């Protein structure tokens, strides 16, 4: 339409060049047989879904859609593009032009054509398409998800849905590494049963269809042996287990050393160099080997600007072709400043991979991590060419944070976490988006009270309003308009939560029903907290006492519950109100 819809990720260069036009009921398609197979299917599926027919002939002044790669000799495309091209973009880059009853998609390579089609899909709203000239390409070459958490692994259905979801948002990496799949870690030696294999084949296939590298991770750390013939048999077990997966089409692999006791850096890396030599190089079509060392956060890797002993030997031993992940300054931390990547990258003498622990909640499962990528430097691409997030065991609600990770890593320099976060929920939740924002807003900051802290603060604007209320009140100023405003906010929280319980799809609701009820409880305690303030100002001892018992119950209910939400806002406000003695004349 006239207006450009929400797009994700944010295209590098987009310009509106006209008024927009309505695509016709059937269209002329050019380039099908010569253009990327996966791109065309995704194009077909979108056409089928939106009841847009294809002409088996051509003209009747129907909309023309031209699709192809720069390398193809396609004149209609050249003409339809009219000077703009993907010729000089990086891999996965594309050019899209919609003008005057024509849409032209040109990829730099097949991946770029597929991605062009995803942008086309996001651009079309009720047959209306804006008129734009786009050139697009990612900041970072590897973008995706590592299923690396503890707890119930994603179901097969979950994974397939996730893969399609990655393709649509232009993420190209899925690392299969769940800690509590025994065939990955606890029984890392034994092959998959001849039906978990069938499920593997589907994962592999779906990833191919969506331009996602399926990375198979193995974590031998617990009981692997290195010395003598034990070490040899155990090494062989890696190869046979990897080949078993290569044989069905796995062309990316990871060997992980995270959270084991064994700190033998030379042993770990020689296993990696052995595998890199006798497996990766020998096969010729396997991507760079990926790893994570026993020391994987800056606190664990570094001492006063220098590598620790393990890190030193690992860095100096591991092959330059091997991609090394780290998590940042801590395992779950506020930030990765440019200076942290510079440091670690300097130690390994290369571009690093990030294993980012958000939205993962395995260490603190009562809270859902529902905020955007936050704290990650917008120039990280200077030292990082591989960005993954470790998600929650809750596949569906992970989409929100994943959605924003896709924008951060594709278009890093323009990344706006607030805008990305709003876009994620808008694009995911539709009619329910405004209610979903109210609830998810209260559930962004992860904090286990000890080693793990990350994410945008919960409900900052509400927090600022609460702060404003206390200083108006402790200054003896009129806070009545603010009090009234805060009543509106607490009522609004409870009503959003109720609309969500009533209207969310079950697949999302089964993941958040407890945290929903908890924000309701909290909102009701916040309401009772204002009642306390008002009764005090009014010198009504009775109304105060009654409100205090309610507020105190709601807080106690919240504190005892499994579910955790809004600790520093909705919850703490009640503690603040209980402790504020407004009657001291
Ligand atoms: C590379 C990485 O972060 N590995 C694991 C990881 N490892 O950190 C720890 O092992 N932390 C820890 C160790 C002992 C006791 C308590 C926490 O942290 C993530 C967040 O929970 C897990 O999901 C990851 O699988």
């Amino acid at each position: 339409q006239v207006l450009v819809p929400n797009l994700n990720p944010t295209p590098e260069n987009l310009e509106v060049v006209g008024d927009g036009f309505k695509i016709t009921s059937s269209i002329n398609l050019v380039g099908e047989e010569e253009a990327d197979e996966n791109a065309v299917n995704a194009l077909r599926e979108f056409l089928t879904a939106n009841n847009i027919e294809i002409n088996s002939e051509n003209d009747p002044n129907s909309t023309t859609l031209i699709i192809g790669e720069v390398d193809d000799d396609i004149p209609e495309l050249d003409e339809a593009l009219n000077g703009t091209t993907a010729e000089n973009l990086k891999e996965e880059g594309y050019a899209l032009v919609s003008n005057d009853g024509k849409i032209a998609i040109e990829g730099k390579d097949g991946d770029g054509t597929f991605y062009g089609v995803q942008t086309f899909k996001q651009l079309v709203k009720e047959s209306n398409i804006p008129e734009v000239n786009i050139t697009d390409y990612p900041t970072v070459s590897a973008r995706g998800i590592v299923e690396g958490f503890y707890g119930t692994p994603w179901t097969h259905q979950d994974r397939l849905d996730q893969i399609k979801f990655y393709g649509e948002n232009k993420l190209n990496t899925y690392i299969y590494a769940p800690k509590d799949d025994p065939y990955h870690r606890e029984k890392w030696r034994e092959p998959y049963p001849e039906s978990e294999m069938q499920r593997m084949q589907e994962l592999i296939n779906a990833s191919a269809e969506n331009k996602v590298d399926f990375v198979f991770g193995i974590s031998p750390g617990i009981d692997i042996r290195f010395d003598g013939d034990a070490g040899e048999e155990d090494f062989n077990h890696l190869i046979t287990k990897a080949e078993s997966l290569y044989d069905m089409g796995v062309r990316s692999f990871a060997i992980y050393w995270d959270d084991i006791q064994d700190k033998s850096a030379a042993k770990h890396a020689q296993v990696l160099n052995r595998f890199n030599e006798e497996f990766v190089k020998a096969k010729g079509d396997v991507k760079p080997l990926i790893t994570v060392p026993t020391e994987y956060d800056t606190g664990a890797m570094v001492s006063n600007g220098q590598p620790r002993a393990y890190t030193r030997i690992f860095a100096e031993t591991v092959d330059p072709s091997i991609e090394v992940m780290w998590t940042g300054p801590g395992v779950v931390t506020n930030e990765i400043p440019l200076s942290d990547a510079q440091l670690i990258s300097g130690i390994y003498n290369r571009n690093m991979a990030v294993w980012w622990n958000y939205p993962v909640t395995d260490y603190f499962k009562g809270k859902l991590a529902l905020g955007p990528m936050h704290g990650l430097d917008k120039g990280l691409n200077q030292y990082v060419d591989f960005f993954t997030v470790n998600p929650m065991e809750h596949a569906e609600l992970s989409k929100i944070s994943i959605h924003t990770a896709a924008d951060y890593s594709w278009n890093m320099d323009n990344y706006d976490y607030d805008k990305a976060w709003n876009r994620a929920i808008d694009m995911l939740y539709g009619d329910l988006a405004e209610d979903m924002k109210v609830f998810a807003n209260h559930s962004t900051r992860m904090d286990n009270k000890t080693w793990a802290k990350s994410g945008r603060e919960d409900a900052p604007e509400l927090r600022a309003k609460m702060d404003e209320l206390w200083n108006k009140l402790s200054s003896k100023e009129d806070a009545s308009a603010l009090i009234e405003e805060l009543y509106g906010e607490f009522a609004r929280m409870e009503e959003a939560c109720n609309n969500l319980k009533a209207n969310l799809p079950e697949v999302a609701l089964e993941e958040c029903s407890r945290q929903l009820d908890e924000l309701i409880t909290l909102a009701q305690g916040d309401k009772a907290s204002l009642d306390m303030i008002v009764a005090q100002l009014n010198e009504d001892t009775e109304a105060y006492e009654s409100a205090k018992e309610i507020a105190q119950n709601k807080l106690n209910t919240a504190l005892s519950s499994f579910a955790v939400i809004s600790e520093k806002v909705a919850q703490s406000f009640i503690q603040e109100a209980l402790s504020f003695d407004l009657t001291l004349i």
